[PDB]
């Protein structure tokens, strides 16, 4: 169905999470410390339940708990600690974690509970849980885990992938499976021939979405997901968080929360360069803060640092500067005024970080690309919708080449007037 009326589809539930009292009694500070010591980050802004820190906090059925304790795990992984409550609460979610973090259990055990709260499969029914994987190897791993944890509940799962004979896969699909772990191409083949359907799938998992996009599976993935009811529960997992994965998540998920495990690495702010001439900067710059509805300006000098600060304070702007020649009491005081909000405009020639960043203005482009990219990194490592402005002027060609290389590696939208400089 390309368009849906969900009131005609069978009803189903998603929220089965019963929070454990040992987790409920955690104060906000204790929850924050627990997330920090496990390197767990929640975007914004988002509505996310408290993380668990023991398997029995999840209140799993005793067969899953039996196999889990038979694995002799000392503790759940951080991605599990934060994804078990999210998934068991029926929330669509995005998980930014590397491989080996334990995401498989994190999306598979809630899938088992989700299926257990549903009626049995009738003849011809498709799978209830669909896990899309980029490679055959990952699909086989996930299927092995799913059979390890679903055999006691008598759940039937299958692995669908190309390069293998179609006979056993068709037989598994026609005899009925509640969990299907598929690669896109073979699954599309089976769907078009009617060997399986998605009318029953209420639990969608997109494993390694970044790899799936990088290998050219986006049209196939979209064709598959278009046939699944939109009121489903969707869990996307990726090792990176670039523009393509963000767009895929906004397209496939509804009211989702994004969580990160490990350090941020690479993060996405609207890096915009404008090519001007020198004496046309100030105008634009004043423009660049007459739209302020918070702001860090970078220059080359300490001389013109103080000069620009004094000139914009002459014009009436609440700007304050910081550099190496200033004392440390003055530095701490200026930073306090910046964080509290009196002086929302900081001007600097540079570890030390501030959290609330709405605009970054490299008033004069640094002489490197490394001096440029780490400013954006320090800014985007915080949670923001910031926009980094830079004032470039067409004097240097190699400089523009390096800047364009950085912008292309950042998946940014280079304005045509900067590409026009090395076009010919
Ligand atoms: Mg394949």
């Amino acid at each position: 169905k390309k368009k849906w009326d969900l009131s005609e589809l069978p009803k189903f539930e998603k929220n089965f999470y019963v929070e454990h009292p040992e987790v409920a009694r955690l104060t906000p500070y204790e929850v924050d410390e627990l997330r920090r010591k496990k390197e767990i980050t929640v975007r914004g802004g988002d509505v996310c339940p408290k993380p668990v820190f023991a398997f029995h906090h999840a209140n799993f059925p005793q067969y899953v708990m039996d196999v889990l304790m038979d694995q002799h795990f000392t503790e759940p992984t951080p991605i599990q600690c934060q994804g078990f409550p999210l998934a068991l609460s029926g929330r669509d979610m995005v998980g930014i974690a590397q491989t080996g973090s334990g995401k498989t259990l994190a999306y598979l055990l809630p899938a088992i509970v989700h299926i257990n709260h549903q009626p049995y499969l009738e003849r011809g029914d498709g799978p209830i849980c669909l896990v899309l994987a980029p490679t055959r190897e990952l699909a086989q791993q996930v299927q092995q885990v799913a059979d390890d944890y679903g055999k006691c509940s008598r759940l039937k799962s299958t692995c669908i992938y190309g390069g293998a004979p179609k006979g056993p896969q068709i037989r598994d699909l026609e005899r009925g499976v509640e969990i299907c772990i598929a690669t896109p191409g073979r699954l599309i083949d089976f769907l078009e021939s009617g060997k399986t359907n998605l009318r029953r799938c209420t639990y969608l998992v997109l494993d390694e979405a970044d790899r799936m996009l990088d290998m050219g599976f986006e049209p196939q993935i979209r064709k598959i997901v278009d046939q699944i009811r939109p009121d489903r529960q969707t869990l996307m997992w990726s090792a990176t968080w670039p523009k393509e994965v963000r767009q895929l998540a906004e397209d496939f998920l509804r009211d989702y929360t994004q969580i990160n495990v490990g350090n941020l690495e690479l993060h996405n702010i609207l890096q915009i360069v404008d090519v001007c001439m020198e004496s046309e900067k100030d105008h634009k710059l004043i423009q660049l803060m007459e739209e302020i509805m918070k702001t860090i300006i970078f220059v080359e000098t300490k001389r013109r640092c103080d000069d620009l600060t004094r000139r914009m304070r002459r014009d009436g702007w609440p700007a304050m500067c910081i550099h190496g020649d200033k004392s440390q009491p003055e530095r701490d005081w200026v930073l306090n005024e910046f964080r509290s909000g009196k002086a929302p405009i900081l001007i600097a020639t540079d570890g030390l970080d501030v959290e609330d960043v709405k605009f970054v203005i490299n008033y004069d482009y640094p002489n490197s690309s490394e001096d440029y990219v780490h400013r954006i990194g320090r800014t985007a490592r915080s949670t923001n919708k910031g926009t980094a402005y830079t004032f470039f002027t067409p004097g240097n060609l190699k400089q523009a080449r390096e800047l364009i290389k950085v912008l292309e590696e950042a998946n940014q939208a280079i304005n045509p007037k900067l590409m026009q400089l090395v076009d010919h």
